[PDB]
C-alpha cells in the first residue's frame, strides 16, 4: 500500500513518544512499590498483572510511527521474558533510558552508530562487570529470598520454591500450575512416575485407595501393542514360578490378553498390572529405555532383535514398590546400577545442550527429574481467577530468577548492582567522542531502574540515586522500608542473569533504534 | 446562557490543569536560565518576553474549566505585577506548587478551608520571617546587584539604575523609556524643568544653540491669561530699572502682549522670555506654586486677591539661571528659603500618603522630583524593535526590583530566602490536623522558585534543593555559575517586598482555590 | 480568545519552518543573479520586486506558529529598510543563518541566553571589524559603482546618482519620481526654489515663456495676508522711486491690492510680481526667514514688531534673478551675507538633530538645501507601471545606499566584508563554551550572504566561500562575471552602514528568537 515516509527529528520524535507511551505503562509496574495494569480482553475478563511483558505485549498505538516506536520497544520485554523470564520491566526501563539520551545525543549532531557502538561497549563492559560482582547463590535462604524478591515480596512464595529447589535438587524439573484451594500447595513426585494408569480397574490390588500396590515387583518392558497371551505366557509362567508381581509397561495391552491378566490376578497365580508406555513415537521408546536403565531391565521389540516369547526372569526389570492409580504409575526405588543411570542421564544432558527447542528441552529435563531427583508442582493458591493468574504469574517470576540466581549468581537488587557497574566504567572510553558519549548515555541508562523504583514510591529519584551512588559494594535503599542498607543483608537479591539479560537486550534494541533517520510505514 | 456545572474530583482535575498549563508556560522563564515566551498578537509583531505577568495574561484555554483555573490564577501574576513589578514567575510558581499540594491533601479527605486557614498562618507567620531576614539595601553596589538580578543578570542595567538612584536621591523620580541608538543611556535633570518651551521663537537669547539663557533673571509667575500689556506694564517698568531678566510663567501668553514683549526683547531695555504654566486645570496651580515656593516669589491670580498691576519686585521670584528652550524650561538654583521648600515638599508627601491613584502619586512624586532631588530618564538602547520590548521590560523590573530594595530591604535571592524561611517554620502548627496539612503544604511550595530555577537550568531540583536546605544563613545556589555559595556574597539579591508579595499573593489565590468544590460556567 | 500554546522543540521548529517559508521567499533575490518575486496586490495589478523588505512584508502563513515565526523576523528586513534602505535580502538571510544554527546549538542542549549573549559579542566585535576595514567613499566613481551595484548592476543608474551628488554637493537632496519618458531623467534645481507660482497671470512678463521674469529685483517678505494696497503703498513708491523689479512673497494677495499691483505692472510704473509664502503655519515662517537670510531682506510681521506701512529699501531683500512660473517660483543669486546663510544652515542642522521624525528632518534638509547647495530629482524612465515600480524601488536601494556608503564609507560587496570580519573573529572566546558556541554560530552566519549569492548563480556556495575565505583583503567572488578577484578593483562595493545595519539587527532579531522556549497564539 501508499507509504507515509518521515524522516530525522519528526520521525524520530514520534518514535520516541511511542517508546514512552509503551514504557510509562510498564514502569508503574516497576519495584516493591509498583502498582498493577489492568489489560482488556476481547473474549474474557480483565488481566491485572504486574508483568511488564504482558503490558508491553498488549501495547499499541494509533499513530503508525509511535506504534513503530512501540513495537520495537517491545521486543526488549519480549526478549527478557523469553531469556529470563524475569526483569522485563527492568529491561524496559533501561531501553526507554537509552532512547532517550541517545536521541537527545543525536539531536545535538553526533554520528548514531558511533553512539551504539559507544553503547554496545559500555554494555559489554557492564556485562564483564556483573559477572565480576556477582556472587553465588547456593544456599536455601538466598534463593527464597531471590523468590521473594521476584515474587513482588512475597516470603511465601520465596519460601515454597526454596523448599521446592531442596526437595528436587539440581536436576529436579518445578512448574507452577493452578490450584484448587486459598493456600500454595507444593506437590514433589521422587523417583519415575509417569501419567499413564492402569489398563483395567480390575487390577486394583487395595480397592480402599483404588491403586494396585506391588511390593518388588517385576517390571516387563514392551515396545509393541499386546493383544494376545502366547508372546506372553512364558514371562507369566517364569513370574508365577518366581512368585513375585509383574508390572507390564507396554504400547497398549487389549483384548484377549487383557482379559486374561485379570482372570490370572483375581486367580492369584500371579499378582499382575499392565500399563501404557507413556510417551509417543520417537519419544515412548526414550521413556521405556530409561525405566529399563533405572529398573535393571531391557525393553522387548522387533528392532533391537528379540521377542516377547524369549523373555525371561533376567529380562524383566526389578524394582522395590510400584503403585498404580487411575492416571499416573510410580516405580520407587528401582533395582538398577547406578553407573548406567548416570550414564544415560549424561546422555540426555548431552541431547538437551544439542536440543534446540524450549519444548524438547523441557521434555528431556523433564525425562532427567524422573530418572534422578524430582517432580515438584506448585499450585498456586487463590480465591478468584483474577487474582489466580496475578499470583501464577509472580509465582513463574519467582520460579525463573530463582533458576536464573542459581545458574549465574545474585547481585544487589534494587538496580544497585548497575549503579555500582555504571561508577566502575567511568573511566571507559571509545574510538571517538561520539562512542564517549554513547559510553555515558548507557552509564546514565543504568540508573533508570534504581530511579524509577524509588520514583514509585513517591520519592525523589536523584536523591535516592545520589545517595546509592555516594554509597559503595552492596549499600542500597530498600524501596519496600524506605530505607538504606545492605541490599543483600536485607534480601533484596537481584539474578545476575536477569540484570545482565535486561541490560543486553535494552541495549541492543535502543541503540539500533537511535540510529534511525527515516521511518516508512502505511499511510493512515 | 445554559451553565455546565461540575463537582468536586472533576471540577478540581480540570482546574489544576488550566493552572498547569498557565504555570507551565510562566515557569519557563524563571531564572538565569529562564527562557523566553513569544507571545501572538492580532495587530502588531510578536512580542518576546522573559516577565511571567505577560505570559500569564496572554493564557486563555478554550476548556472553560480550565480557563476558569488559569484565569484564576493568572491573578497572583497580576496582583504581583501591580504590587512589586517583579517577581511574578515567583508568585505564578508559588501558586501552582500551592494549588497541586493543596489538591493532593483535598483528594486525601481534609478539610480545604482548613487548609486554606493552615496555608494563611503559614505564609503570615513566613511573612514575619521574611521581614526578620532581611537586610538593608543602601549601598549603590546593592543597589547595583539588584537591578543586575532583576535584569537577568544585565550588569549594564544594574550599574544604569544606581547611578540614577545616586544621582537622583531618594526623592527623585526614574522612568524608563524607548531609545534611539543602541546603547542605554541616563538622562538626569536636576532642580526644576517643566515641558513648556518658549511662547515666540524670537525670546532666544542665544541663536547658535536655540535657547534663551536668563542670568539671575526675575520670575514672574500668574495663574491667569495674559493678552494686554496694561496689567503687566508696571511690572516691566519695575524690572527695566532692576535691569534683571524676566521670565513670565503664565498660563497663555498671547497676541499684544506677546508682540510688546518681543519687541522690547529685542530692543535691549528688557531681557524678558514668557512661557506657558505647566500642567492643566486643578494642577497647574499647583506647580505655580510650587515654582513659586523654589524661586521665593508669589503666584498672581484673581482668587489670591492682587492683581497683575500691583504686583511688584520682592512679588516676583527670583532664580540663578533659567534656560529655555523649543520643548521645556528649565530653573537653575531658585531663590528660595529652603525650610519653605522642605514644608511644601512635606505637604505633597502628605498628599501622596491621601493620594489613592498610581497616576496621581505618581504625579506629585514628580513634582516633589522637580522641588527636590532630580528626575532620571533611562533610554533603553536596543537594535529592533522586539528587543527595545524585551530590554524595556527587563529595565522596568529592574527598576522596580531596585525601588522595592530600597523600601524594604533584601534577601537571599535564588529561592533561598524562601527556603531559609520554611526551614524556620518547621514546629508551625495549627488548631487541627488538616491545618497543620496547609502548614506543611505552604512549606513546600516555598521551595518551588528554587526547584523551577534549577530545573531551568536543566540541573536536578531535588538535589540542590536538598543541598541548599543542608546550609544555613545566605548559603544557595547560584544557577547563572551553578555552584554553591553566599548569595548575598555573588550578589543574587532579591528584594524582600518582592519575595513577600508573590507569596502572600499566590497563598490568597491558591488557597481560595483549593477550597472549590463545584465550578459553574458557560456551556461550549 | 483561546490560545494554543506550544514549547521546546515543536515550537521551535514551527518557528524555523515560518522563519525558512520567509527567508526562502527573499533569498532568491539576492545578489546580481538574484530572480524577482510577484507579490499579488488585491486592489491593483501585482508588483514585480527584487527587494527583499517587500518580499518580507507580503509574507504571512496560515499556521500560527510558523506565522509567528515569519512575522518576527520580517522585522529584520523592516528594520534594515527603515534605517539603512538596503540590505535587506542580506539582513533577512543572515537572520535565517543565525536562527538554523542558534536552533542547532539549542537542541544540542546548550543554554539559549548563553547563546544569545554570544552571539551579540561576536556581532559587536563584527561591526568594530566593519568601521575598521571601511575605506571612505568620496570620489564620484567610487559613488557611481556603489549606486550600481545596489541598483542589480545598473551602470546607468549609478552614473545618474553620482551626477546628482556631485551637482548638489554634501548638502543637496535628492529624491526619486516616477518619469513620463523610457530614460531616467535628471533635473537638479540650484539656489532657492519653491513651489509657489505667481498670483496672477497678468505678471508675465515673458508671453512666449509665461515665466515673470525679473532682473535685480527688489524682494518684500510679508508674513501676514495683504487685502489692501495702504499697507504696501509707501514700499511701492520706494520701489518705483528705485526703478527696480519688486517681488512680494505674501502669506496671501488678493482682492484691491492683487488689483492695483496688476494695473501697476501693465503701466510700466512698477514691475512687480507677487507670489505666495511657501509652507503652512509653524514652517512658512521658517521658509520666510531663509528666503530673508539668503536675499539679506526682513520679514514683516506684527510678531517681529514693525508693520508693511515703515517698510523702507533697506528692509526688502535683493535678488540677482527672479524667475516665476504657474506653479514654482525660483530666486537666483540672493544678495545676502554669507555668513549669516551659513549660521542660518548650521541653526537648522542643529534642530535636524534635535528632530526626531524622518519627515520633518527631511523638510529641514530640504529647507538647507535650498538655502545652501541643490535639489535633485530623478524621474525613473520605463514602458509600464510595473516596470517603473521595479526600477523607482532599485534606484531608491541605490540612493540610500550611496547616502549610506557617503556617511559611513565602503567595504568589499558580495558578502565578502563578513568572510573577511568573521575571519578576524576566530579567537574571539566568552565567558563559558554556550557563548563561544554563539559566536561560532554568528561567525558561519556571517559567511550566509556570499553563500546565498554564489547559490543563486547556481555555483557551489561551499567551494565558493571555501576559495574566498582562502584569500584575503578584498579578494572575492564576482557572482556577475563568476571570476574571482579585487571587488574594490571590479567596483562591487557595499555600503559600511548597510552591512552593520544587517548583521546587527538581523542578530538582535535572531538572538532573541533562539531564546525562545514557548509560544502563545491564537487557536485555529
Ligand atoms: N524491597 C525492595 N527494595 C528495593 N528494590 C526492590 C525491592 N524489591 C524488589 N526490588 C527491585 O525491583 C526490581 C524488580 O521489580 P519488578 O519485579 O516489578 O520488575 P522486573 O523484574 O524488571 O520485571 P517483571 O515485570 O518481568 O517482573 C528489581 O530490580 C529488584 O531488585
Ligand atoms: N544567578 C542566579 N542564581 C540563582 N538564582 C538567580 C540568579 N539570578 C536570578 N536568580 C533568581 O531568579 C529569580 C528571578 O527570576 P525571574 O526574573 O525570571 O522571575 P520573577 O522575578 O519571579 O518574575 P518576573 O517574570 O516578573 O521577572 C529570583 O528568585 C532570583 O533570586
Ligand atoms: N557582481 C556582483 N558580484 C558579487 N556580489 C555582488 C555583485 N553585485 C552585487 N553583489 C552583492 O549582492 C548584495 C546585494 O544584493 P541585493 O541588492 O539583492 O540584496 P540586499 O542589498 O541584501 O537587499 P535589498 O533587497 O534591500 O536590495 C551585496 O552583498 C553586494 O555586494
Ligand atoms: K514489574
Ligand atoms: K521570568
Ligand atoms: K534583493
Ligand atoms: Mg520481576
Ligand atoms: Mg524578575
Ligand atoms: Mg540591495
Amino acid at each position: 500500500a501508499a507509504k507515509d515516509v518521515k524522516f530525522g527529528n519528526d520521525a524520530r520524535v514520534k518514535m520516541l513518544r511511542g517508546v514512552n507511551v509503551l514504557a510509562d505503562a510498564v514502569k508503574v509496574t516497576l519495584g516493591p512499590k509498583g502498582r498493577n495494569v489492568v489489560l482488556d480482553k476481547s473474549f474474557g475478563a480483565p488481566t491485572i498483572t504486574k508483568d511488564g511483558v504482558s503490558v508491553a505485549r498488549e501495547i499499541e498505538l494509533e499513530d503508525k510511527f509511535e506504534n513503530m516506536g512501540a513495537q520495537m520497544v517491545k521486543e526488549v520485554a519480549s526478549k527478557a521474558n523469553d531469556a529470563a523470564g524475569d526483569g522485563t520491566t527492568t529491561a524496559t526501563v533501561l531501553a526507554q533510558a537509552i532512547i532517550t539520551e541517545g536521541l537527545k545525543a543525536v539531536a545535538a549532531g553526533m554520528n548514531p552508530m558511533d553512539l551504539k557502538r559507544g553503547i554496545d561497549k559500555a554494555v559489554t563492559a557492564a556485562v564483564e562487570e556483573l559477572k565480576a560482582l556477582s556472587v553465588p547463590c547456593s544456599d536455601s535462604k538466598a534463593i527464597a529470598q531471590v523468590g521473594t524478591i521476584s515474587a513482588n515480596s512475597d516470603e511465601t512464595v520465596g519460601k515454597l520454591i526454596a523448599e521446592a529447589m531442596d526437595k528436587v535438587g539440581k536436576e529436579g524439573v518445578i512448574t507452577v500450575e493452578d490450584g484448587t484451594g486459598l493456600q500454595d500447595e507444593l506437590d514433589v513426585v521422587e523417583g519415575m512416575q509417569f501419567d499413564r494408569g492402569y489398563l483395567s480397574p480390575y487390577f486394583i490390588n487395595k480397592p480402599e485407595t483404588g491403586a494396585v500396590e506391588l511390593e518388588s515387583p517385576f517390571i516387563l518392558l514392551a515396545d509393541k501393542k499386546i493383544s494376545n497371551i502366547r508372546e506372553m505366557l512364558p514371562v507369566l509362567e517364569a513370574v508365577a514360578k518366581a512368585g513375585k508381581p509383574l508390572l507390564i509397561i507396554a504400547e497398549d495391552v487389549e483384548g484377549e490378553a487383557l482379559a486374561t491378566l485379570v482372570v490370572n490376578t483375581m486367580r492369584g497365580i500371579v499378582k499382575v498390572a499392565a500399563v501404557k508406555a507413556p510417551g509417543f513415537g520417537d519419544r515412548r521408546k526414550a521413556m521405556l529405555q530409561d525405566i529399563a536403565t533405572l529398573t535393571g531391565g531391557t525393553v522387548i521389540s522387533e528392532e533391537i532383535g528379540m521377542e516377547l516369547e524369549k523373555a525371561t526372569l533376567e529380562d524383566l526389570g526389578q524394582a522395590k514398590r510400584v503403585v498404580i492409580n487411575k492416571d499416573t504409575t510410580t516405580i520407587i526405588d528401582g533395582v538398577g546400577e547406578e553407573a548406567a543411570i548416570q550414564g544415560r542421564v549424561a546422555q540426555i544432558r548431552q541431547q538437551i545442550e544439542e536440543a534446540t527447542s524450549d519444548y524438547d528441552r523441557e521434555k528431556l529435563q523433564e525425562r532427567v527429574a524422573k530418572l534422578a531427583g524430582g517432580v515438584a508442582v506448585i499450585k498456586v493458591g487463590a480465591a478468584t481467577e483474577v487474582e489466580m493468574k496475578e499470583k501464577k504469574a509472580r509465582v513463574e517470576d519467582a520460579l525463573h530468577a530463582t533458576r536464573a540466581a542459581v545458574e549465574e549468581g545474585v547481585v544487589a537488587g534494587g538496580g544497585v548492582a548497575l549503579i555500582r557497574v555504571a561508577s566502575k566504567l567511568a573511566d571507559l572510553r571509545g574510538q571517538n567522542e561520539d562512542q564517549n558519549v554513547g559510553i555515558k548515555v548507557a552509564l546514565r541508562a543504568m540508573e533508570a531502574p534504581l530511579r524509577q523504583i524509588v520514583l514509585n514510591c513517591g520519592e525523589e529519584p536523584s536523591v535516592v540515586a545520589n545517595t546509592v551512588k555516594g554509597g559503595d559494594g552492596n549499600y542500597g535503599y530498600n524501596a519496600a522500608t524506605e530505607e538504606y542498607g545492605n541490599m543483600i543483608d536485607m534480601g533484596i537479591l537481584d539474578p545476575t542473569k536477569v540484570t545482565r539479560s535486561a541490560l543486553q537486550y535494552a541495549a541492543s534494541v535502543a541503540g539500533l533504534m537511535i540510529t534511525t533517520e527515516c521511518m516508512v510505514t502505511d499511510l493512515p
